[PDB]
């Protein structure tokens, strides 16, 4: 609710968007926007919200569901900066473990989504406060539909660019399992790869997780 | 004795060779090329005989020393295809530790000599029968001067060409130690690297030993 990611006319940009998205929502009959309950601006973006029981999770605009309450009742969702308004969203839990106890801080991660409509590639996204023997969890978004998830690929890219940087051997760490919950079709799939290539390390080639279970 | 690297004229290429290396003995007075005492062909392959005591590592050619023996004295060396006939014998011993017990066979390696002098960049050589736990010894030579040694690359390389080849991860070993014996000045310097890099995979980049005493 502060901003919308499109900003005379643009002096009224984010002013209009609450009659694009109904409008939106009016042509769109099939397809619903689904908007999600959680408790804090600063908690929906850790993805510890995503949970559609108990009058919780409703839909965005006219197909929406008539549901009283007893108190205020604050809810979240993303978009997108055009005419089709819908996004998915992805809940992504990590487990870190290794042997060298050392902290990091503001790493850059890049992660894959491969399905079995279509496949997305390079989405990116930061975790501050890296360390071993933690666990650790987030919100990802994407635009092309996916339907059930295969794989997963998960690379953490290099800051440094010059030709020294291939050596001063780069830290790493012993990636296991990753836990993958759905946003709208509630399915708590497991990933993890095989008894090789189970060790991430930055700017060398990304693991390559498949369904585990 | 078996052969020379050179082969009407090229019919008696390997007859001539008897006079070319003592007309070249005769030139470079300065520079002598010795020739070192072992007990059989298969032995000097693998460097187990580099040792200069005791009425060892005589000399070849005009300025030879007159030492005599109780029983028939075969001695060795090798040459070069060209006018100058002497090449440097390195003797080098490597440590192999890990942890995985898999045994390989006629892996190749390539190997680098950085020195004061000059540098010796892309010498092959192989060794069949790698596992953990064990002490391989070879011989090594080459054609340019290097003076003292300073550092040592080592690599091992690959043998798949595909894009294919970048997965199903590669085997690797943990090496700490290499011994280097040189063959005229009897040096015989320890060489270790620090406490990262040090993991040898093959297909990989190459570790870098520095002296280390």
């Amino acid at each position: 609710g502060t901003f919308q990611p499109g900003c005379d006319q643009l002096v009224k940009c984010s002013h209009e968007r609450s009659v694009h998205l109904f409008i939106d929502s009016l042509l769109n009959e099939e397809n619903p926007s689904k908007a999600y309950r959680c408790n804090s601006k600063e908690a929906f973006e850790k993805g510890l919200c995503l949970s559609c029981r108990k009058n919780r999770c409703n839909n965005m605009g006219y197909e929406i569901n008539k549901v009283r309450a007893k108190r205020s009742s604050k809810m979240y969702l993303k978009t997108r900066s055009q005419m089709p308004y819908k996004v998915f969203h992805y809940q992504v839990k990590i487990h870190f473990s290794g042997t060298e106890s050392n902290t990091y801080t503001n790493q850059a991660f890049e992660i894959s989504l491969y399905g079995t409509v279509a496949e997305s590639e390079n989405i990116p996204f930061t975790l501050p406060e890296v360390s071993t023997n933690k666990t650790y969890s987030f919100l990802l978004y994407t635009e092309v539909d996916i339907g059930e998830l295969l794989m997963l690929k998960l690379k953490w890219i290099s800051d440094s660019y010059f030709s020294w940087s291939n050596w001063w051997s780069s830290p790493g760490f012993d990636i296991g399992k990753i836990r993958v919950k759905a946003g709208e079709t509630q399915k708590k799939v497991i990933f993890c790869s095989r008894e090789k290539m189970s060790y991430l390390q930055k700017g060398k080639s990304p693991v390559i997780f498949v369904k585990c279970h």
